[PDB]
Protein backbone atom coordinates (compact mmCIF):
# COMPACT_ATOMS: atom_id res chain seq x y z
CA UNK A 1 0.00 0.00 0.00
CA UNK A 2 2.57 3.03 1.44
CA UNK A 3 4.92 1.70 -0.80
CA UNK A 4 7.46 5.37 -1.70
CA UNK A 5 6.57 6.27 -5.12
CA UNK A 6 6.48 8.98 -7.42
CA UNK A 7 6.33 10.18 -11.62
CA UNK A 8 8.02 13.10 -12.64
CA UNK A 9 7.13 14.55 -15.70
CA UNK A 10 9.54 17.37 -17.77
CA UNK A 11 9.42 21.40 -17.59
CA UNK A 12 11.39 24.01 -19.73
CA UNK A 13 15.01 23.84 -18.59
CA UNK A 14 16.93 26.19 -16.82
CA UNK A 15 19.74 27.13 -18.43
CA UNK A 16 23.06 25.89 -16.46
CA UNK A 17 29.29 17.08 -18.02
CA UNK A 18 25.73 15.66 -19.00
CA UNK A 19 23.10 17.97 -17.22
CA UNK A 20 20.97 16.86 -15.33
CA UNK A 21 17.54 17.33 -15.65
CA UNK A 22 14.75 19.02 -13.22
CA UNK A 23 11.27 17.74 -13.20
CA UNK A 24 7.82 18.61 -12.46
CA UNK A 25 6.63 16.67 -9.30
CA UNK A 26 2.87 17.64 -7.96
CA UNK A 27 1.01 19.48 -11.08
CA UNK A 28 -0.65 17.38 -13.97
CA UNK A 29 0.01 13.64 -13.68
CA UNK A 30 3.38 14.35 -11.56
CA UNK A 31 3.45 13.32 -8.12
CA UNK A 32 5.68 12.05 -5.21
CA UNK A 33 4.31 9.86 -2.09
CA UNK A 34 4.78 8.03 0.57
CA UNK A 35 8.04 9.52 1.67
CA UNK A 36 9.39 9.54 -2.03
CA UNK A 37 11.32 13.36 -1.77
CA UNK A 38 11.57 15.02 -4.86
CA UNK A 39 14.00 17.63 -3.88
CA UNK A 40 17.32 19.80 -5.72
CA UNK A 41 16.41 17.73 -9.24
CA UNK A 42 17.00 14.57 -7.18
CA UNK A 43 14.62 11.84 -6.28
CA UNK A 44 15.60 10.95 -2.76
CA UNK A 45 15.01 7.11 -2.08
CA UNK A 46 13.19 6.84 1.78
CA UNK A 47 13.56 3.21 2.20
CA UNK A 48 16.31 0.73 1.40
CA UNK A 49 14.72 -2.05 -1.36
CA UNK A 50 14.08 -3.11 -4.72
CA UNK A 51 12.92 -0.40 -6.95
CA UNK A 52 11.83 0.01 -10.66
CA UNK A 53 12.83 2.75 -12.07
CA UNK A 54 12.02 4.57 -15.66
CA UNK A 55 12.44 7.49 -17.63
CA UNK A 56 11.66 8.69 -20.89
CA UNK A 57 13.26 11.34 -23.02
CA UNK A 58 11.99 12.69 -26.19
CA UNK A 59 14.63 14.56 -28.23
CA UNK A 60 13.98 16.74 -31.09
CA UNK A 61 16.03 18.39 -33.01
CA UNK A 62 16.94 22.33 -33.51
CA UNK A 63 25.15 18.84 -34.87
CA UNK A 64 24.32 16.31 -32.62
CA UNK A 65 25.89 13.04 -34.04
CA UNK A 66 24.26 11.17 -30.89
CA UNK A 67 21.78 11.62 -27.85
CA UNK A 68 21.84 9.75 -24.48
CA UNK A 69 19.67 9.19 -21.45
CA UNK A 70 21.62 8.21 -18.40
CA UNK A 71 20.04 7.67 -15.09
CA UNK A 72 22.44 7.77 -12.14
CA UNK A 73 22.34 7.18 -8.52
CA UNK A 74 24.33 9.48 -6.03
CA UNK A 75 24.87 7.35 -2.89
CA UNK A 76 26.20 9.05 0.29
CA UNK A 77 29.40 6.94 1.17
CA UNK A 78 30.67 6.50 -2.61
CA UNK A 79 32.49 9.64 -4.18
CA UNK A 80 31.31 8.52 -7.65
CA UNK A 81 27.40 8.48 -9.33
CA UNK A 82 26.81 5.05 -10.79
CA UNK A 83 25.29 4.42 -13.39
CA UNK A 84 22.06 2.55 -13.70
CA UNK A 85 20.35 2.92 -17.10
CA UNK A 86 22.01 4.48 -20.44
CA UNK A 87 19.65 4.66 -23.56
CA UNK A 88 22.23 6.49 -26.04
CA UNK A 89 21.45 6.45 -30.23
CA UNK A 90 23.30 7.75 -32.85
CA UNK A 91 21.42 10.60 -35.01
CA UNK A 92 20.85 9.52 -38.27
CA UNK A 93 18.92 12.32 -40.38
CA UNK A 94 20.42 15.90 -41.12
CA UNK A 95 18.60 19.73 -40.14
CA UNK A 96 16.13 18.76 -39.18
CA UNK A 97 13.32 18.75 -37.09
CA UNK A 98 13.34 15.20 -36.18
CA UNK A 99 12.30 14.24 -33.13
CA UNK A 100 12.40 11.24 -31.49
CA UNK A 101 12.29 9.22 -28.00
CA UNK A 102 14.49 7.24 -26.07
CA UNK A 103 12.48 5.19 -23.08
CA UNK A 104 14.70 2.77 -19.74
CA UNK A 105 13.40 1.19 -17.64
CA UNK A 106 14.60 -1.22 -14.64
CA UNK A 107 14.64 -2.81 -10.87
CA UNK A 108 17.81 -2.00 -9.11
CA UNK A 109 18.44 -2.53 -5.27
CA UNK A 110 18.62 0.74 -3.41
CA UNK A 111 19.26 2.00 0.04
CA UNK A 112 17.55 4.73 2.06
CA UNK A 113 19.02 7.86 1.10
CA UNK A 114 20.39 7.21 -1.88
CA UNK A 115 19.67 10.06 -4.53
CA UNK A 116 18.35 9.26 -8.38
CA UNK A 117 18.53 11.82 -11.53
CA UNK A 118 18.35 11.57 -15.27
CA UNK A 119 21.15 13.16 -17.41
CA UNK A 120 21.03 14.26 -21.17
CA UNK A 121 23.79 14.96 -23.39
CA UNK A 122 22.01 17.84 -25.05
CA UNK A 123 19.52 19.79 -22.85
CA UNK A 124 18.69 22.01 -25.48
CA UNK A 125 17.28 18.84 -27.78
CA UNK A 126 14.87 17.83 -24.75
CA UNK A 127 11.36 18.03 -25.67
CA UNK A 128 9.68 19.64 -22.72
CA UNK A 129 6.40 20.65 -24.20
CA UNK A 130 4.29 18.00 -22.72
CA UNK A 131 3.95 15.80 -19.61
CA UNK A 132 3.04 12.99 -21.62
CA UNK A 133 6.13 13.02 -24.03
CA UNK A 134 9.24 13.17 -21.07
CA UNK A 135 8.99 11.81 -17.75
CA UNK A 136 11.07 9.73 -14.99
CA UNK A 137 9.26 7.49 -12.24
CA UNK A 138 10.06 4.94 -8.97
CA UNK A 139 8.61 2.57 -7.36
CA UNK A 140 9.15 0.37 -4.47
CA UNK A 141 8.83 -3.38 -6.08
CA UNK B 1 -2.46 -11.55 -4.86
CA UNK B 2 -5.40 -10.62 -6.36
CA UNK B 3 -4.69 -6.90 -8.07
CA UNK B 4 -6.08 -6.34 -11.29
CA UNK B 5 -4.21 -6.91 -14.22
CA UNK B 6 -4.11 -7.26 -17.73
CA UNK B 7 -1.81 -8.07 -20.50
CA UNK B 8 -3.56 -7.09 -24.30
CA UNK B 9 -2.35 -8.33 -27.79
CA UNK B 10 -2.81 -7.16 -31.09
CA UNK B 11 -4.87 -8.38 -33.51
CA UNK B 12 -6.19 -7.17 -37.65
CA UNK B 13 -7.37 -3.56 -36.71
CA UNK B 14 -11.55 -3.65 -38.42
CA UNK B 15 -11.51 -0.43 -40.38
CA UNK B 16 -13.11 2.34 -38.77
CA UNK B 17 -8.94 11.91 -34.63
CA UNK B 18 -5.69 9.75 -33.46
CA UNK B 19 -8.10 6.01 -33.77
CA UNK B 20 -8.05 3.99 -30.86
CA UNK B 21 -6.75 0.38 -31.19
CA UNK B 22 -8.62 -2.70 -30.33
CA UNK B 23 -7.14 -6.10 -28.83
CA UNK B 24 -6.84 -9.85 -28.05
CA UNK B 25 -7.47 -10.18 -24.15
CA UNK B 26 -7.53 -13.82 -23.99
CA UNK B 27 -6.07 -15.86 -26.62
CA UNK B 28 -2.02 -16.98 -26.56
CA UNK B 29 -0.73 -14.47 -24.08
CA UNK B 30 -3.37 -11.97 -23.34
CA UNK B 31 -5.22 -12.43 -20.38
CA UNK B 32 -7.67 -10.26 -17.74
CA UNK B 33 -7.77 -11.31 -14.46
CA UNK B 34 -9.05 -9.76 -11.39
CA UNK B 35 -11.57 -7.47 -12.14
CA UNK B 36 -9.69 -5.47 -14.92
CA UNK B 37 -12.24 -5.24 -17.59
CA UNK B 38 -11.35 -5.10 -21.39
CA UNK B 39 -14.63 -3.59 -23.05
CA UNK B 40 -15.33 -1.49 -26.10
CA UNK B 41 -11.64 -1.35 -26.80
CA UNK B 42 -11.03 0.05 -23.25
CA UNK B 43 -9.26 -1.13 -20.35
CA UNK B 44 -11.58 -0.41 -17.34
CA UNK B 45 -10.19 0.30 -13.80
CA UNK B 46 -12.13 -1.60 -11.23
CA UNK B 47 -10.09 -0.08 -8.39
CA UNK B 48 -8.62 3.13 -7.91
CA UNK B 49 -4.68 2.75 -6.95
CA UNK B 50 -1.79 3.33 -8.54
CA UNK B 51 -1.20 1.28 -11.40
CA UNK B 52 1.91 0.67 -14.44
CA UNK B 53 0.86 0.85 -17.79
CA UNK B 54 3.24 -0.51 -20.69
CA UNK B 55 2.82 -0.60 -24.47
CA UNK B 56 4.33 -1.01 -27.63
CA UNK B 57 3.06 -0.50 -31.62
CA UNK B 58 5.45 -1.93 -34.13
CA UNK B 59 4.78 0.57 -37.16
CA UNK B 60 6.11 -1.12 -40.56
CA UNK B 61 6.14 0.88 -43.95
CA UNK B 62 3.08 0.46 -46.74
CA UNK B 63 4.24 8.71 -47.32
CA UNK B 64 3.94 9.44 -43.00
CA UNK B 65 5.89 12.25 -42.05
CA UNK B 66 6.47 10.42 -38.70
CA UNK B 67 4.61 7.63 -36.35
CA UNK B 68 2.67 8.56 -32.86
CA UNK B 69 1.56 6.23 -30.10
CA UNK B 70 -0.88 8.21 -27.58
CA UNK B 71 -2.21 6.00 -23.97
CA UNK B 72 -5.23 7.91 -23.04
CA UNK B 73 -7.32 7.97 -19.95
CA UNK B 74 -10.67 8.78 -20.20
CA UNK B 75 -12.83 9.54 -16.88
CA UNK B 76 -16.09 9.80 -15.97
CA UNK B 77 -16.51 13.10 -14.85
CA UNK B 78 -14.13 15.31 -17.30
CA UNK B 79 -14.94 15.82 -20.64
CA UNK B 80 -11.68 15.81 -22.28
CA UNK B 81 -9.58 12.42 -22.61
CA UNK B 82 -6.19 12.62 -20.28
CA UNK B 83 -2.88 11.82 -22.55
CA UNK B 84 -0.75 9.95 -20.28
CA UNK B 85 2.03 8.96 -22.05
CA UNK B 86 3.43 9.51 -25.83
CA UNK B 87 5.48 7.87 -28.03
CA UNK B 88 6.65 9.74 -31.00
CA UNK B 89 8.69 9.85 -33.51
CA UNK B 90 9.90 11.08 -37.11
CA UNK B 91 10.13 8.59 -39.82
CA UNK B 92 13.54 8.91 -42.24
CA UNK B 93 13.88 6.58 -44.78
CA UNK B 94 11.35 6.64 -47.71
CA UNK B 95 9.98 3.96 -49.48
CA UNK B 96 10.02 1.56 -47.65
CA UNK B 97 9.59 -1.45 -45.87
CA UNK B 98 10.69 -0.19 -43.05
CA UNK B 99 9.44 -1.27 -39.46
CA UNK B 100 10.06 -0.08 -36.03
CA UNK B 101 8.55 -0.13 -32.27
CA UNK B 102 7.38 2.51 -29.97
CA UNK B 103 7.62 1.33 -26.48
CA UNK B 104 6.29 3.22 -23.15
CA UNK B 105 5.43 2.37 -19.62
CA UNK B 106 4.69 4.76 -16.09
CA UNK B 107 3.20 4.76 -12.99
CA UNK B 108 -0.48 6.82 -12.93
CA UNK B 109 -2.39 6.83 -10.24
CA UNK B 110 -5.84 6.38 -11.81
CA UNK B 111 -9.60 6.04 -10.32
CA UNK B 112 -11.77 3.17 -10.39
CA UNK B 113 -14.26 3.46 -13.53
CA UNK B 114 -11.72 4.73 -15.40
CA UNK B 115 -10.89 3.85 -19.03
CA UNK B 116 -7.20 3.38 -20.97
CA UNK B 117 -6.86 3.17 -24.72
CA UNK B 118 -3.95 3.34 -26.98
CA UNK B 119 -4.02 5.93 -30.04
CA UNK B 120 -2.09 5.61 -32.66
CA UNK B 121 -1.61 8.20 -35.45
CA UNK B 122 -1.74 5.77 -38.73
CA UNK B 123 -3.76 2.54 -38.23
CA UNK B 124 -2.27 0.94 -41.51
CA UNK B 125 1.16 1.17 -40.47
CA UNK B 126 0.53 -0.63 -36.95
CA UNK B 127 2.17 -4.37 -37.60
CA UNK B 128 -0.49 -6.79 -36.16
CA UNK B 129 0.97 -9.96 -37.43
CA UNK B 130 2.24 -10.69 -33.92
CA UNK B 131 1.28 -11.13 -30.47
CA UNK B 132 4.94 -10.34 -29.16
CA UNK B 133 5.21 -6.94 -30.81
CA UNK B 134 1.90 -5.08 -30.60
CA UNK B 135 0.99 -4.85 -26.84
CA UNK B 136 -0.85 -2.99 -24.17
CA UNK B 137 -1.02 -3.71 -20.49
CA UNK B 138 -1.69 -2.71 -17.10
CA UNK B 139 -1.00 -3.92 -13.56
CA UNK B 140 -2.28 -2.44 -9.83
CA UNK B 141 0.74 -1.92 -8.04
CA UNK C 1 8.73 -8.99 0.08
CA UNK C 2 10.47 -11.60 -0.77
CA UNK C 3 9.43 -12.23 -4.17
CA UNK C 4 11.79 -13.68 -6.83
CA UNK C 5 13.79 -10.76 -8.49
CA UNK C 6 16.47 -10.67 -10.49
CA UNK C 7 17.93 -8.07 -13.11
CA UNK C 8 20.94 -9.35 -15.12
CA UNK C 9 23.86 -7.08 -16.96
CA UNK C 10 25.72 -7.52 -20.24
CA UNK C 11 28.87 -9.53 -20.50
CA UNK C 12 31.29 -10.15 -23.54
CA UNK C 13 29.85 -13.11 -25.49
CA UNK C 14 31.64 -15.93 -25.71
CA UNK C 15 31.38 -17.23 -29.46
CA UNK C 16 29.23 -19.71 -30.33
CA UNK C 17 18.98 -19.43 -34.86
CA UNK C 18 18.81 -16.37 -33.01
CA UNK C 19 21.48 -17.12 -30.49
CA UNK C 20 20.83 -16.46 -27.13
CA UNK C 21 22.58 -14.42 -25.11
CA UNK C 22 24.33 -14.73 -21.83
CA UNK C 23 24.45 -12.50 -18.44
CA UNK C 24 26.01 -11.84 -15.28
CA UNK C 25 23.85 -12.06 -12.67
CA UNK C 26 26.28 -10.73 -9.39
CA UNK C 27 28.81 -8.63 -10.22
CA UNK C 28 27.95 -4.64 -10.24
CA UNK C 29 24.02 -3.75 -10.55
CA UNK C 30 23.32 -7.39 -11.47
CA UNK C 31 21.73 -10.05 -8.97
CA UNK C 32 19.05 -12.99 -8.62
CA UNK C 33 17.81 -13.32 -5.19
CA UNK C 34 14.54 -14.91 -3.46
CA UNK C 35 14.91 -18.21 -5.38
CA UNK C 36 15.07 -16.81 -8.77
CA UNK C 37 18.39 -18.95 -10.23
CA UNK C 38 20.42 -17.85 -13.29
CA UNK C 39 21.25 -20.90 -14.86
CA UNK C 40 22.77 -22.34 -18.80
CA UNK C 41 21.80 -18.76 -20.29
CA UNK C 42 17.91 -18.93 -18.47
CA UNK C 43 16.50 -17.05 -16.05
CA UNK C 44 14.39 -20.11 -14.24
CA UNK C 45 10.94 -19.22 -12.62
CA UNK C 46 10.54 -20.67 -8.90
CA UNK C 47 7.39 -19.78 -8.38
CA UNK C 48 3.95 -19.79 -10.73
CA UNK C 49 2.74 -15.95 -10.84
CA UNK C 50 2.92 -13.15 -13.05
CA UNK C 51 5.94 -11.36 -13.83
CA UNK C 52 6.80 -8.57 -15.01
CA UNK C 53 9.65 -9.05 -17.74
CA UNK C 54 12.27 -6.55 -19.45
CA UNK C 55 15.18 -6.22 -21.48
CA UNK C 56 17.14 -3.50 -23.26
CA UNK C 57 19.88 -4.87 -26.37
CA UNK C 58 22.20 -1.65 -27.54
CA UNK C 59 23.53 -2.59 -30.55
CA UNK C 60 26.06 -0.70 -32.28
CA UNK C 61 27.26 -0.91 -36.07
CA UNK C 62 30.75 -2.84 -37.26
CA UNK C 63 25.41 -4.99 -43.45
CA UNK C 64 22.35 -5.60 -41.67
CA UNK C 65 19.05 -4.99 -43.13
CA UNK C 66 17.54 -5.08 -39.92
CA UNK C 67 17.93 -5.66 -35.54
CA UNK C 68 16.03 -8.02 -33.33
CA UNK C 69 15.58 -9.03 -29.62
CA UNK C 70 13.30 -11.67 -28.85
CA UNK C 71 12.63 -12.41 -25.43
CA UNK C 72 11.48 -16.65 -25.16
CA UNK C 73 9.89 -18.83 -22.61
CA UNK C 74 10.79 -22.31 -22.83
CA UNK C 75 8.54 -24.56 -20.83
CA UNK C 76 9.10 -28.16 -19.95
CA UNK C 77 5.99 -29.71 -21.37
CA UNK C 78 5.91 -27.64 -24.32
CA UNK C 79 8.40 -28.87 -26.91
CA UNK C 80 8.85 -25.13 -28.46
CA UNK C 81 9.42 -22.01 -27.16
CA UNK C 82 7.30 -19.38 -26.93
CA UNK C 83 8.27 -15.81 -27.86
CA UNK C 84 6.85 -13.24 -25.37
CA UNK C 85 7.95 -10.33 -26.38
CA UNK C 86 9.78 -9.02 -30.00
CA UNK C 87 11.51 -5.44 -30.55
CA UNK C 88 12.70 -5.61 -34.30
CA UNK C 89 13.54 -2.56 -36.09
CA UNK C 90 15.05 -2.02 -39.43
CA UNK C 91 18.75 -0.37 -40.06
CA UNK C 92 18.77 2.37 -42.17
CA UNK C 93 21.95 4.41 -41.90
CA UNK C 94 24.56 2.56 -44.09
CA UNK C 95 28.58 2.22 -42.92
CA UNK C 96 28.60 2.93 -40.10
CA UNK C 97 29.24 2.92 -36.81
CA UNK C 98 25.96 3.68 -36.11
CA UNK C 99 24.34 2.42 -32.80
CA UNK C 100 20.85 2.22 -31.26
CA UNK C 101 18.98 0.23 -28.37
CA UNK C 102 15.69 -1.94 -28.23
CA UNK C 103 13.85 -1.73 -24.90
CA UNK C 104 11.29 -4.33 -24.11
CA UNK C 105 9.04 -4.79 -21.19
CA UNK C 106 5.64 -6.52 -20.53
CA UNK C 107 3.68 -8.84 -17.43
CA UNK C 108 3.37 -12.63 -17.99
CA UNK C 109 1.55 -15.62 -16.55
CA UNK C 110 4.81 -18.06 -15.75
CA UNK C 111 4.70 -21.46 -14.41
CA UNK C 112 7.45 -22.69 -11.98
CA UNK C 113 10.01 -24.23 -13.96
CA UNK C 114 9.48 -22.15 -16.76
CA UNK C 115 13.00 -21.12 -18.62
CA UNK C 116 13.29 -17.21 -19.51
CA UNK C 117 16.07 -16.29 -22.40
CA UNK C 118 16.91 -13.50 -24.73
CA UNK C 119 17.71 -13.69 -28.35
CA UNK C 120 19.49 -11.59 -30.89
CA UNK C 121 19.46 -11.82 -34.32
CA UNK C 122 23.43 -10.74 -34.40
CA UNK C 123 25.15 -11.76 -31.49
CA UNK C 124 28.13 -9.62 -32.99
CA UNK C 125 26.19 -6.11 -33.04
CA UNK C 126 25.67 -6.51 -29.68
CA UNK C 127 27.32 -3.74 -27.28
CA UNK C 128 28.45 -5.35 -24.19
CA UNK C 129 31.08 -2.59 -22.81
CA UNK C 130 28.74 -1.56 -20.04
CA UNK C 131 26.53 -3.27 -17.62
CA UNK C 132 23.59 -0.16 -18.28
CA UNK C 133 23.78 -0.17 -21.96
CA UNK C 134 22.57 -4.22 -22.16
CA UNK C 135 20.15 -5.81 -19.41
CA UNK C 136 17.17 -8.83 -18.64
CA UNK C 137 15.15 -8.72 -15.65
CA UNK C 138 12.24 -9.92 -14.34
CA UNK C 139 10.20 -9.64 -11.07
CA UNK C 140 7.07 -11.32 -10.16
CA UNK C 141 4.85 -8.91 -9.09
Amino acid sequence: GDKPRAHLTVVRQTPTQFPALHWEHELGLAFTKNRMNYTNKFLLIPESGDYFIYSQVTFRGMKPDSITVVITKVTDSYPEPTQLLMGTKSVSEVGSNWFQPIYLGAMFSLQEGDKLMVNVSDISLVDYTKEDKTFFGAFLL
